[PDB]
């Protein structure tokens, strides 16, 4: 199967300075190089150049809507193309919010996916109940059925269409939801795994039951987008929104052997990488590590160890 | 539901100054302001003075049995009559040695209760098996029944009643016992889960057990005296016994989301924070700041989130 | 029951000089001192003397061949005499190919044994796979029946006779297995517990069935052969081959409270400890404590406490 990386170097999702070099620091640790080296042929897309909206005034709270809503709409013409030829999407971010235009072109093609969404926040604020104006809250506000219009039109995404319904995603490691998200989430019976079901579950039982829950009926394709605060800060401590008791190095690679064993992976985001907020050189180096180990295991490479099949190496 | 926090700044049960200082410390946090925020009604009580006893000569190797005896006297007197008004009780300590008059107020009313003891020691020293003099390693053998007159009668203690029996405590975290309290825990089958049981079973399965064990027959309110010593030295370093190898912040919070819901709970106890032996202010913060995260699950909030009834955030 | 501490300070099985400093730095910490106060009688073997072969060129790829055969000839001497005594013998490592002869002695004693190897690696490159010359990632090759003839005869390793079929032993805590080794493991049916199997299972069920599995039908002596590298770096830092994504702490002692529990112990390997590794002073300490904690705990010392039988402390 082709894997294509894409890198879209975008910041303007948050606050925080720094994620839009996320791309650059997970090439630089070999991450296509790494992955050349298993059974998946590689194609790396390069970096998107993201053009800027000059004036671009803030809608209500919203921050950077136009820029925002823009630098998605090229990244899911993108998506949507890679996915057309029938390879597997790797987006590597940049902020969180660029989740809409990955699972946006993703689903032109394949419209009947289901996404496992591994983070400690939910980013199901809508603009209406965001306490910042901040986007990368707010990714899957936008791309829901249930939420059409329960929030006014944001400058910038008339052309997001509402891909994805309450039943096609789950949620793994939260343990920092907002009131209006969590009202939002349990209103429109999303199911989900905080870390207080992983700790009465065990990894292991939570993998098994999203699979049942997502594929129980139909087997379909699967975008994984993962949040790098998904694991414990101790792990991942490069990230804007670190919150501590999370999901350990050990919980998230088991994860992702899981959904590579599923053969029915097609797109990836590995988001919120910000290489300027590590305290120490080593933070970073730390942080790029684990997220380049996640991608890996996605494709295959498994803990128990791997050897190239047809070779006797005896 | 009614809650009355009430400060023990007292630290004559072991050696160490600073624990009097953690009631401050827990409100310096928001301790009080964070709870008014959830679904109870929340009363200050303030901190308790106590009168210390000149003089305090030491009873064989027991170290301020009177001024201990008597400050636990007027800690009872204090949990007794909110118990009685039908308020939760929740006393932060200072050192453990004050569950002695916080569990014996609480049992005045409510003769049918429970324990859930969270920590990394028993602290069912008898006087006659202590290898030091200090009482915050003592508490629950002036509590326990079956421990009557094992002991010779302590200088100031002669108002406590043995209101629990074994059959009533449940250890969970336990990781340095003495040679004396492990034989006094197998002699009078006392139920625990050391390290070793919850690294075996999980927490879920452990909180599991407790409850049946403890609520299987009768449903009756609980108890939870928390040592912050219970949680690993990496969560809640500052702390005069850490010891290795303890319950995660995952772990710990876990605990207290259960236990917020059987809805039974009726006491609750925060033990021997001290703020002065943190060796940065980092640790302080950190130690602090799980110990109101605690607090504050056993009073509703999840991880999963919370939001306001009859409030339609749409 | 009689210990025998047994100190193989040798390094030559690895490029990293240091391991053989293992041995002095367990002492120095108070091992010997420590395991006289369990309820086994314990006896100081001292240091074995090993004589550097002098002219050993590398056969092919393997280094330091004959110097390695030649100090695990004799440790085997060492170890099959002990044995011989019906005394329980315990290895202080150097690296682990010095598992070659402790395991090999142990055999002539004990044929029927079983070994449970905690690494984060297999050990079972041979000669013909190994990508380095390095011995210590080789121990099982030269001890499995199956791999008999599968490789040319290495110098100094003639006296080895195979002692334990592919049935014998059990991997738990793998997590870096070459491709060779994976292939091996995999072709001779070897039963493993990788990270993933432990998530997946729990340490609990791990240990569980490790016992059904080699103990199920008959009972035989059990060689616990130890790599440090076991646990995470952040408990055993000073090892030669850190892997990130290690055993816990916890989850280390729990699998050594079980073998204790058994009452099947034989032999032990305390392998890799490393001091001059350690970047602080307190990375050192670390791993040396927990090493020390390991061997205890295999003979005996239980987290919920001990007490000495027929003492009555009240
Ligand atoms: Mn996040
Ligand atoms: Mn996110
Ligand atoms: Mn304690
Ligand atoms: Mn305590
Ligand atoms: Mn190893
Ligand atoms: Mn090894």
């Amino acid at each position: 199967k082709p894997i294509e990386i894409i890198g879209a170097p975008f910041s303007k999702g948050q606050p925080r300075g720094g994620v839009e070099k996320g791309p650059a620091a997970l090439r630089k640790a070999g991450l296509v190089e790494k992955l050349k080296e298993t059974e998946y042929n590689v194609r790396d897309h390069g970096d998107l150049a993201f053009v800027d909206v000059p004036n671009d005034s803030p809608f209500q709270i919203v921050k950077n809507p136009r820029s925002v809503g823009k630098a998605n709409e090229q990244l899911a013409a993108v998506v949507a193309e890679t996915q057309k030829n029938g390879t597997i999407s790797v987006v590597l971010g940049g902020d969180h919010s660029m989740a809409i235009g990955s699972i946006s072109g993703h689903a032109r093609v394949h419209p009947d996916l289901c996404v496992i969404w591994v983070d400690a926040h939910t980013n199901i604020n809508t603009p209406l109940t965001t306490s910042s104006g901040n986007l990368h809250g707010q990714p899957v506000a936008f791309l829901l059925k249930e939420l059409k219009g329960k929030f006014p039109d944001v400058p910038g995404f008339s052309w997001v269409t509402p891909c994805i319904s309450a039943k096609d995603i789950v949620y793994i490691g939260l343990r920092d939801v907002d009131p209006g998200e969590h009202y939002i989430i349990k209103t429109l019976g999303i199911k989900y795994f905080s870390m207080t079901e992983v700790d009465k579950l065990g990894i292991g039982k939570v993998m098994e039951e999203t699979f049942s829950y997502l594929l129980g009926r139909k087997k379909r394709p699967i975008h994984l987008s993962f949040d790098v605060d998904g694991l414990d800060p101790v792990f991942t401590p490069a990230t804007g929104t670190p919150v501590v008791g999370g999901l350990s190095y050990r919980e998230g690679l088991y994860i992702t052997e899981e959904i590579y064993k599923t053969g029915l992976l097609s797109g990836l985001d590995i988001m919120e990488v910000n290489p300027t907020l590590g305290k120490t050189p080593e933070e970073v180096t730390r942080t790029v590590n684990t997220a380049v180990a996640l991608t890996l295991s996605c494709f295959g490479t498994k803990r128990e160890g791997n050897h190239k099949p047809e070779t006797d190496y005896l």
